[PDB]
RNA sequence: CCUGAGUAGCUCGGAAAACGUUAUUUUGAGUGAAUCUGCCCAGACCAUUGGGUAAGCCUAAAUACUAAUUAGUGACCGAUAGCGAAACAGUACCGUGAGGGAAAGGUGAAAAGAACCCAGAGAUGGGAGUGAAAUAGAUUCUGAAACCAUAUGCCUACAACGUGUCAGAGCACAUUAAUGUGUGAUGGCGUGCGUUUUGAAGUAUGAGCCGGCGAGUUAUGAUAGCAAGCGUUAGUUAACCAGGAGAUGGGGAGCUGUAGCGAAAGCGAGUUUUAAAAGAGCGUUUGUUUGUUAUUAUAGACCCGAAACGGGUUGAGCUAGUCAUGAGCAGGUUGAAGGUUGAGUAACAUCAACUGGAGGACCGAACCGACUCUCGUUGAAACGAUAGCGGAUGACUUGUGAUUAGGGGUGAAAUUCCAAUCGAAAUCCGUGAUAGCUGGUUCUCGUCGAAAUAGCUUUAAGGCUAGCGUGAGAUCACAAAUAAGUGGAGGUAAAGCUACUGAAUGUAUGAUGGCGCCACCUAGGCGUACUGAAUACAAUUAAACUCUGAAUGCCAUUUAUUUUAUUCUCGCAGUCAGACAGUGGGGGAUAAGCUUCAUUGUCAAGAGGGGAAGAGCCCAGAUCAUUAAAUAAGGUCCCCAAAAUA
RNA sequence: CAAGGAACUCUGCAAAUUAACCCCGUAAGUUAGCGAGAAGGGGUGCUUAUGUAAAAGUAAGCCGCAGUGAAGAACGAGGGGGGACUGUUUAACUAAAACACAACUCUAUGCCAAACCGUAAGGUGAUGUAUAUGGGGUGACACCUGCCCAGUGCUGGAAGGUUAAAGAAGGAGGUUAGCGCAAGCGAAGCUUUUAACUGAAGCCCCAGUGAACGGCGGCCGUAACUAUAACGGUCCUAAGGUAGCGAAAUUCCUAGUCGGGUAAAUUCCGUCCCGCUUGAAUGGUGUAACCAUCUCUUGACUGUCUCGGCUAUAGACUCGGUGAAAUCCAGGUACGGGUGAAGACACCCGUUAGGCGCAACGGGACGGAAAGACCCCGUGAAGCUUUACUGUAGCUUAAUAUUG
RNA sequence: CGGUCGCCUCCUAAAAGGUAACGGAGGCGUACAAAGGUACCUUCAGUACGGUUGGAAAUCGUAUGUAGAGUGUAAUGGUGUAAGGGUGCUUGACUGUGAGACAUACAGGUCGAACAGGUGAGAAAUCAGGUCAUAGUGAUCCGGUGGUCCAGUAUGGAAUGGCCAUCGCUCAACGGAUAAAAGCUACUCCGGGGAUAACAGGCUGAUACUGCCCAAGAGUUCAUAUCGACGGCAGUGUUUGGCACCUCGAUGUCGACUCAUCUCAUCCUCGAGCUGAAGCAGGUUCGAAGGGUUCGGCUGUUCGCCGAUUAAAGAGAUACGUGAGUUGGGUUCAAACCGUCGUGAGACAGGUUGGUCCCUAUCUAUUGUGCCCGUAGGAAGAUUGAAGAGUGUUGCUUCUAGUACGAGAGGACCGAAGCGAGGACACCUCUUAUGCUCCAGUUGUAGCGCCAGCUGCACCGCUGGGUAGUAACGUGUCUAUUAGAUAAACGCUGAAAGCAUCUAAGUGUGAAACUAUCUCAAAGAUUAAUCUUCCCAUUUCGCAAGAAAGUAAGAGCCGUCAAAGACGAUGACGUUGAUAGGUUACAGGUGUAAGCAUAGUGAUAUGUUGAGCUGAGUAAUACUAAUUGCUCGAGGACU
RNA sequence: CCGCCCGUCAAACUAGUUAAGUCGUAACAAGG
RNA sequence: GGUUCCAUGGUGUAGUGGAUAACAUAUCUCCCUGUCACGGAGGGGUUGCGGGUUCGAUUCCCGUUGGAACCGCCA
RNA sequence: CCGAUAAGG
């Protein structure tokens, strides 16, 4: 005897966005590359670096990106990219 | 003046052409013109221009094929091959019929085919004789293996056996002279071969043995590798003609490359987009014809296998129905209707006797049928035997002849019967139908060597792309690996709940209600067996709680070392059923040798040693030989190699 | 086969009793025909005499345990289910409750009839004529067959709305003779397309039709012991199951309650009725006779059984002759525990066992025969069904030609 | 069958990203001309106090409060001078593009610096290519619409296309087979699968069953005589279950019959402790598997209820044992009907009637019986017994004794005797069954030419008896007893632990269980045993567990047989013999034979006549058959 | 006549019988 | 075991696409009659429980009770 | 249209 069986309700998940830190602190990067992905400002913008209409952060210019820690209880999360400043 | 009338057109349904109906061609129904200043055509249609003369007929050559006659050829076959048929083969044989359809060759140069003798009844055998050969003898070229017997030598009747292998006495011989050969008392080790599977000694599968046959081809094209010829206004011919069924010569028709871009007109080392010249896309160069190999497209395309479908023929001699003409039912009972007579009736009705011999009547043989037990189930028999059983003058049984034929016939109807076959006969043809499904696919060695994953799929036993393999080439460092150091992203383990959201324990102060007792009909008041907001103290819980919070892992960079590849391009794949062990979880019940994930390993595709025996556990990675040495996991009383002290 | 006699078994399957002739006797029920060979009993030999054409019979006597001395001859009673009956059926597993049958009813058909075979000719119907033919349903005989025409089917219907082909008043473009400085306009001719309007059947709509396809309910309260509800209220439908029968070939609960049959009764008989889901021509309820039909009780009877035993043949077994079969990887082929692809002749650890036959019986060799019929899979096959899709034979309506 | 099929958010997801399940929770197929863009200004919800309507909570003022407010939405992340609120002006919710990246099999998706044109806000810097971000979407083909610097099949147009923009799909099975599509098959068929179910096995033990731990309580009072809650821990595989590892080139599945075997968690019998055990009869626990554990009614039944017995009518396992052992009642083929479902073909773990069960045994296992060889000289006898097999049940009556006990009622333990049921072994004196070359009676027919008398056939024709043999339904026996070592239990003497204490030393008692006693077989017991008796003990040559001949006990072949027996074998005999047949005599069985005589008319009766006949039985008798025959067979190595 | 009275249903005892049960109002007047 | 429907006054049933709840019987008061039934007038009485969304739930959503209607098969 | 009227006195 299978006596039957319930059904279940639940089974339905979405496609899972490759979001979270693309470009690693110190590596090189040009002006247009992607940064960080995310929903929500997780990782504040400095200097050289852009928004999008995703909240995406881009560079805008040559340089090392580098991350800093701020804001209160150092809570908040920072990224710039400092220029390749060779300055000979 | 004549030049082809139910004609060309047009409408409604079809078709032919590459065209799935449309300018052109044709027609089943209807309608219906004009007459060289005419009619038709040049992809709807009109005008200009141009081309051609429908509604009449005949027409050689080049073209298609070979049953047959003559000559000849073959990198075609040589009795399982070649036509099914080398012989008297469409024969023997099978079937009612259409139809299906075999096997089988060889004496010797010459029959000189064995006179004669012996045994025997004879065939025949042993001699003789012929012959080069008779172990060439009609059983007739050679004569393989499986299979059956005889014998020299060795072993075997206390012995647990995938039948072998490594050692090993004794016994008996002497060779492709080789640390020789035949047997093997005894000791150690030892669960076949292919297939398909995560995994087969397999209580999964296929083969009884031997021998023969039996499965990647051909034609036409495309791409790629290798090689040759010719080359920078290159390269190369197709058909056809001549030549031996030739190499080849003629034949430049054409095809590829030479300039690209754009949908296109078009422009041109530029072009498309755009107002743009800016920007961006594509270009601003490396050829062709063959030979060989690999893959692929169309053909049956590696071989074998369907249930089927469509078209044609042959079957009612069995059986089912109908028709024509015949025959059969031993024997014995019951005694209807009707009629006669008599009584009776006013006359009927009714009753009694006699006659009469009807019944899908009764009992029971031949005959027909098949309800039961037993036997038989490779039978006596592809449906019967013995013993019983039902009908047996009728819707009966039976002989002969005719007739109804297959998306049809017949059917007192069960999917019955239609030649031992019927959810729709038998046979031949399309046909070598198709099969993402089983099974099979044939010589060797060397190098390398996977996957059982993701997405899509009328997809889940299949397919495509990506991932992993292999071959060739490029990239030398800036590429990719192994270690050390550094920087960064994160919110897990843990911990905490005065840092939130829920859940939640006790103590103290206590909103609140329940509960009372009063007064007051409405504003309320004093205690509450008790419920419990909020606050303070002390203690708790959480995948979807976080004021916090690692390690590992990940990304990048620095230094040292290593490899030309884990990176890029091209050719060819296989893989899409996984299994277990440790670790972190989900589902289950903190069950499963369960199921689904992430990660480290093994097996798959991997032997050896330990675990007594074990695919996945531990130690490790088998090129071959050695009766050499040191070790890993594991172990040292005996089986079974190795120990002792305290 | 002694004693018992169904205790056997799913079931008296099988086996057993009776059996021919003659003489007595024969019930319930009934369609008055039957039941019926009912049930139950008796006699059978030989001789003499009497009887007859022959008998049969009659009287006396005799023998045996037994006299149709052997062979061939019906076992019976009672209740129920179904089919009225005789019959027919699945050649080769189902003979029956299935089919058929006489009978009832509905429907179509006026004759070149309806229906049917073919494409048509032709033919069956039928050399028949509504007292005839074809089809659907029910199935003697007796009594009955209730309500619903909402949906579907069939028949008929005035007008009205919608609708194809076809015909057709016109409309819109293409081209250019021509007019115009251009622009643009623009005759006829042809040509592309649209079209008012006319246009049958059918459909929408209106009535009838059930022995046409079919259908034919709930809730609440209520009587002077309790119990129940004659009765009242209300919702919906086209109408809410009438008579009859009912634990049924139908009843799930259920081995329903009670009575009978038995020492004891899931079966049987009668009755009760919340009949989940009975029921009136897919008919309802009874019914004499009949059944190789199903089911239950019973007398006789017996090896079915308590319970097994004996005898005779043909096998089997031995000798002489002829001489197969399926199966088969090679075999020299033990047992216990464990292991293993999870149930071992072969692996590990132990135990046992001289070599080889013959007669037996079947434990195993997941024994042999049949590429599992059950289950699943395949973008498999075939048969059948329908308001699945797309078509089509046939039938019917209109336009057009033959056609005045 | 139910549920789902595309996209988005969180957790599982193990602090990069990614990661599945018919895992746990939710949403979407949009909304906004402002909720967009810009410039400027501005900042919670709640709570406390104070105040008409006005109330717990509308609005006002002040203060407090660090987000619990808002951010159109399902969640997540973000954001309190923001991305939230208000106002003014506007439409960048632009055109042509686009270096570089994210993520990806592809197709598609996401971010974007910067350039040219022309705008909006702003003094300007600057910002604006839709919104705080992530869902709000559908390829290709086909056709339609607008624009157009392209084509226009001889030419000029037109028709028809081309390019750009745009429209029509819950193509939601959402990478979409076609513009268009539902069911049954038990009348079925084909290719495959243990990739996947039904039977059994395997793993698990949720559930089931058995047991234990704590003690609340019940129990004249008293947890633990007997029960045992609320809770917890195990054992078995033993019900219902889970997984899908073996098997779909076949593992026959319920019940019944036959044969049984094993386990103990013991129903009876046997022993003991406690008792709320006076006696009898009980309750519970411990030890114990040797034997036994009935017949019937209904049902296919297992199960179950009922009837009558018994000492008892045990629980399970063995492919829910057993179809190459039987049956086929049930399930489950084709046929038919009822109820119900479906419009239908058909369907129902709903009901009913009927309906094919094959195989000659090769290996191994087992029951019996043989040949060969070994046991070291051969043969004939008699033994011991290592390792084994078989049986083991129990009731009633009398006595003890109406004694023990008990007001009474009732009623023993221990022991003895008699009679049985079941099971087993053997036998045929008795009773029965059978008794196919026996006796008698008797029917029909055909024969012996006829009567009489016999023979063949009719189930051995039928019927009544019946020798030997074979058997039970029959009668004899067994189903005892004893010893040893023990289980549970009880001990005596005794310390560790001056007491106590069955134990540690020592010494006992103790069950149908165990080892023997009882019956059978047994030296292939290769570990091959022991004893007794008998027969071998040559001549030569050379080579000795050597030869040529040459030496006996015994055995076999063959024949007659049955105390035996499928065939072998076993046993008796083979002329010096009673082995078989025949003959003779007798037993037992049958029942007065044929013929004759008498009587009767005849069938028939009487006397001769307890007569005749007789398969196997008992014993004598060589009359016949077992012949006057052939073969095998011995010197025991050495230590 | 605010008289009389019938027939179902319900209860008990043996169709009848029953002091005060329920639904109607059929008959006695022209019983409507 | 699974799936669909329902829960409204004292009893039988409608509505509400969120802002609102009626019908009949029954009940009460008063005419009515000798009285009562019937009749006439007037009066009165409502979303199963929970928990979310909304400013607002009988209505919308998810759960929990009670009553029904369907299914639970192939071996 | 128009129905009813508890028992013994
Ligand atoms: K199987
Ligand atoms: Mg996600
Ligand atoms: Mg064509
Ligand atoms: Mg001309
Ligand atoms: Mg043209
Ligand atoms: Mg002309
Ligand atoms: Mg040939
Ligand atoms: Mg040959
Ligand atoms: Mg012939
Ligand atoms: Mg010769
Ligand atoms: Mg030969
Ligand atoms: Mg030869
Ligand atoms: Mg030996
Ligand atoms: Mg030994
Ligand atoms: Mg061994
Ligand atoms: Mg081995
Ligand atoms: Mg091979
Ligand atoms: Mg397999
Ligand atoms: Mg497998
Ligand atoms: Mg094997
Ligand atoms: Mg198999
Ligand atoms: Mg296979
Ligand atoms: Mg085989
Ligand atoms: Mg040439
Ligand atoms: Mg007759
Ligand atoms: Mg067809
Ligand atoms: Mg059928
Ligand atoms: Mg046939
Ligand atoms: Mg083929
Ligand atoms: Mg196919
Ligand atoms: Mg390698
Ligand atoms: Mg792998
Ligand atoms: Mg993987
Ligand atoms: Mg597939
Ligand atoms: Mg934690
Ligand atoms: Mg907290
Ligand atoms: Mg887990
Ligand atoms: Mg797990
Ligand atoms: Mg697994
Ligand atoms: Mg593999
Ligand atoms: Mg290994
Ligand atoms: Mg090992
Ligand atoms: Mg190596
Ligand atoms: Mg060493
Ligand atoms: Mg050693
Ligand atoms: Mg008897
Ligand atoms: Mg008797
Ligand atoms: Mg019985
Ligand atoms: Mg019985
Ligand atoms: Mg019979
Ligand atoms: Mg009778
Ligand atoms: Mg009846
Ligand atoms: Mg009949
Ligand atoms: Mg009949
Ligand atoms: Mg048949
Ligand atoms: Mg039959
Ligand atoms: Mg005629
Ligand atoms: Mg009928
Ligand atoms: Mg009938
Ligand atoms: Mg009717
Ligand atoms: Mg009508
Ligand atoms: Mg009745
Ligand atoms: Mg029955
Ligand atoms: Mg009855
Ligand atoms: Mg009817
Ligand atoms: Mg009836
Ligand atoms: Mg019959
Ligand atoms: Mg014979
Ligand atoms: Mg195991
Ligand atoms: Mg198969
Ligand atoms: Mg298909
Ligand atoms: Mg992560
Ligand atoms: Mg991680
Ligand atoms: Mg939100
Ligand atoms: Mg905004
Ligand atoms: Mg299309
Ligand atoms: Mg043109
Ligand atoms: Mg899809
Ligand atoms: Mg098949
Ligand atoms: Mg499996
Ligand atoms: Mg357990
Ligand atoms: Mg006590
Ligand atoms: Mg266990
Ligand atoms: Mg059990
Ligand atoms: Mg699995
Ligand atoms: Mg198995
Ligand atoms: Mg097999
Ligand atoms: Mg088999
Ligand atoms: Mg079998
Ligand atoms: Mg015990
Ligand atoms: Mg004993
Ligand atoms: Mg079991
Ligand atoms: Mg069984
Ligand atoms: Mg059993
Ligand atoms: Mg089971
Ligand atoms: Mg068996
Ligand atoms: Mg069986
Ligand atoms: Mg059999
Ligand atoms: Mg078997
Ligand atoms: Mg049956
Ligand atoms: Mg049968
Ligand atoms: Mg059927
Ligand atoms: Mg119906
Ligand atoms: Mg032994
Ligand atoms: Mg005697
Ligand atoms: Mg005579
Ligand atoms: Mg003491
Ligand atoms: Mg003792
Ligand atoms: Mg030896
Ligand atoms: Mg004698
Ligand atoms: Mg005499």
């Amino acid at each position: 005897s299978k006596k039957g069986v319930g059904s279940t309700k639940n089974g339905r998940d979405s496609h899972a966005k490759r979001l979270g830190a693309k470009k690693a602190d110190g590596q090189m990067i040009r002006t247009g590359q992607i940064i960080y992905r995310q929903r929500g400002t997780r990782v504040y913008p400095g200097v050289n670096v852009g928004l999008g209409s995703d909240d995406t952060l881009f560079a805008l210019s040559d340089g090392l990106v580098k991350y800093q820690k701020f804001g209160p209880k150092q809570g908040k999360t920072r990224v710039s990219v400092v220029k390749h400043k060779l300055d000979a």
